[PDB]
C-alpha cells in the first residue's frame, strides 16, 4: 500500500512477499522524508565500476552479475542472522569506509549519487536496502539514523 | 619546458613568468606518464553546474563568475600561506571529499572529466593547478602522488 511497495508471489514457492521499488528491499511481512539520514554501506565493485580498484584488489575484474551474486549472498546471511551487516562491510566492502564498518556519516540530498540517495532517504531507521546500483558498483545500505 | 608549460612576459612587472595551459598554473619561477595519480581538489559549484547541489547547500545559486572569484581567492590564500589547501578544501569544497581534506584517491585516465583528468596528469607530485573548469564547476587540484 505505501509508496513504492509491491505485493508479489515467489515464482518458486508461491510465498507472498513485499518488494520496495525505491530501496530494492524485499520482506515477508506487509509494510506499514527526513532532512538528513546517516547510512553505512557495503560496496561490491565490478569491472564496469567507475574506479575498478579498491583496498581488496588493485584491479577488480568480477562481472556486474558476479557482484550481484555476492551482494545477494550477504543479504541472505544478514536477513538469516548468520552475519552482521557492519562486520561484513568491515571485511568485504570495496570502500575506504570498510575500516569504519561502512559508515558514510550523515548527509542531506545533493551529496550522494542519485540511486544511493533515493534508496537511503526511502529506508526506515534500522532498515537495510536491497541491491542498489550506482556508477561505483552495487551497494547494500543500512540506514543508522 | 615540461608538458603544457610556456614562458610569457608580465606587462606590469617586466619579468618573465611561466603558465601551464592544461592546469592554468602560473608562477615567476621556471618549473622542473604514470598509470594512476592521486589528487585532492576544492570544488566550487555554480548555478550552471551539472548538479547545482552539494553537502554545503541543497541549491547552489552563485554565478560562474562568483565561483571563479572564490577559487581565485582561495588560490591567493594558499599561495600567501594564510590557509593550507587542506583547510580550505575541508571548509569550502562543494565536493564531500571535503571530509578527506579534498582527497579523491588514486585514479587512472577514463574516470574523471577530461579537463580535470588532463590537469591532474599534467601536474607533478606536490604541484597545484590554477582554476580548472568542468561541467561540475571550478576546481583547484593538488597532486599528492
Ligand atoms: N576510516 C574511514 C573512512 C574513510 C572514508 C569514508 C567515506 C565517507 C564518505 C564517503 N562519501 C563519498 C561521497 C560522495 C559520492 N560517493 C557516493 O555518492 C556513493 C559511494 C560510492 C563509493 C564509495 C562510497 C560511497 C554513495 C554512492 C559521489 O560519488 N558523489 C557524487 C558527486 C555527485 O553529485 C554524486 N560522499 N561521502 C566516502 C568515504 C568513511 C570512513
Ligand atoms: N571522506 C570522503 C570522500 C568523499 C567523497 C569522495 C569522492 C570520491 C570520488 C568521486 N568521484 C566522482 C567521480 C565522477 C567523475 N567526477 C569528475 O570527473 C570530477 C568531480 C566532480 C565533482 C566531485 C568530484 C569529482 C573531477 C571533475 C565524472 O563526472 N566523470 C565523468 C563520467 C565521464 O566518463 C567523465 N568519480 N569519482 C567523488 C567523491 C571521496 C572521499
Amino acid at each position: 500500500l505505501p509508496p513504492g511497495w509491491e505485493k508479489a508471489m515467489s515464482r518458486s514457492s508461491g510465498r507472498v512477499y513485499y518488494f520496495n521499488h525505491i530501496t530494492n528491499a524485499s520482506q515477508w511481512e506487509r509494510p506499514s522524508e527526513p532532512a538528513r539520514v546517516r547510512c553505512s554501506h557495503l560496496l561490491v565493485k565490478h569491472s564496469q565500476s567507475r574506479r575498478p580498484s579498491s583496498w581488496r584488489q588493485e584491479k577488480i575484474t568480477r562481472t556486474k552479475e558476479e557482484a550481484l551474486e555476492l551482494i545477494n549472498g550477504y543479504i541472505q546471511k544478514i536477513k538469516s542472522g548468520e552475519e552482521d551487516f557492519e562486520s561484513l562491510a568491515s571485511q568485504f566492502s570495496d570502500c575506504s569506509s570498510a575500516k569504519a564498518r561502512g559508515d558514510l556519516g550523515a548527509f542531506s540530498r545533493g551529496q550522494m549519487q542519485k540511486p544511493f540517495e533515493d534508496a537511503s532517504f526511502a529506508l526506515r531507521t534500522g532498515e537495510m536496502s536491497g541491491p542498489v546500483f550506482t556508477d561505483s558498483g552495487i551497494h547494500i545500505i543500512l540506514r543508522t539514523e
